[PDB]
């Protein structure tokens, strides 16, 4: 009934487990060969008999290239996404730029790239981790048609996003001393005063480098909000709403359910 639907019924075990339920294939992305970002890495579910999907550029952060994150492309894709990692035009780009690239990622991926026949081009996300967190956020407040957005520890001297229209989950780290939950996660959640949902995610105990390590409580969330928001699969809501506890490995979760 929602033809955007994929995948099985889901469970905590799918959403723990290293992969999901599609086999990915993945094409690097040359520097030489793009403008507007530094290249990167799409993976894609394999299979094409289920129908088109979903896609999400991704940034690292400062300093940073793709592969302090790339543990994320095939877990993410192998449950029914087109992910496109981002290397940055520089490791020093700043976040007002990151999101420019991203959006140029998304614009290349749908456009151009020779995978564009398996994206739905009308249900494109975001997310990113540090600066490229705070990239995640830019870009969300320039391109509002976008269908999801997942800052992971955001930097970003910009607190206040009020033209984001986009549901966002913030994934923060709750000893974060490079881009502290009280000064950029939660301010900048706070101020997610016209997002259609949002959501702030707050792991235990945890630094700023949370997301270079494969983190199963952090890939539940993420394909969670990625699944009921870029697929409009509410079978995944009931993870989000209602929240979680605060307990285990969540120091604190702020949520907007009902997700209508």
């Amino acid at each position: 009934a929602n033809p955007y639907q994929r995948g099985p019924d889901p469970t905590e075990s799918l959403l723990r487990a290293a992969r999901g339920p599609f086999a990915v294939s993945e094409q690097s992305v040359s520097r030489l060969s793009v403008s507007g970002f530094g290249g990167g890495r799409i993976y894609y579910p394999t299979t094409t008999s289920q129908g088109t999907f979903g896609a999400i550029a991704i940034s690292p952060g400062f300093t940073a290239s793709w592969s302090s994150l790339a543990w994320l492309g095939p877990r993410l894709a192998s449950h029914g996404f087109v992910v496109i990692g981002i290397e940055t035009n520089t490791r020093l780009d700043q976040p007002d730029s990151r999101g420019r690239q991203l959006l140029a990622a998304l614009d290349y991926l749908t456009q151009r790239s020779s995978v564009r026949n398996r994206v739905d081009a009308s249900r494109l996300a975001v997310a990113g981790h540090s600066m490229g967190g705070g990239g995640t956020l830019e870009a969300a407040k320039s391109r509002t048609s976008l269908k999801a957005a997942i800052p992971i520890a955001p930097w970003n001297l910009d607190k206040t996003w009020p033209e984001v229209r986009t549901p966002t989950l913030i994934i923060g780290g709750e000893l974060d001393s490079i881009a502290p939950v009280a000064t950029h996660s939660i301010p900048f959640y706070n101020s997610l005063t016209n997002a259609r949902e949002k959501a702030y995610l707050e792991l235990n105990n945890a630094s700023h480098f949370f997301p270079q390590f494969s983190n199963d409580t952090m890939a539940k969330f993420m394909i969670s909000w990625m699944k009921r928001f870029i697929d409009d699969d509410t079978r995944y809501d009931q993870f989000l709403c209602p929240p979680p506890r605060a307990i285990g490995d969540i120091s604190d979760y702020r949520d907007t359910c009902p997700h209508t």
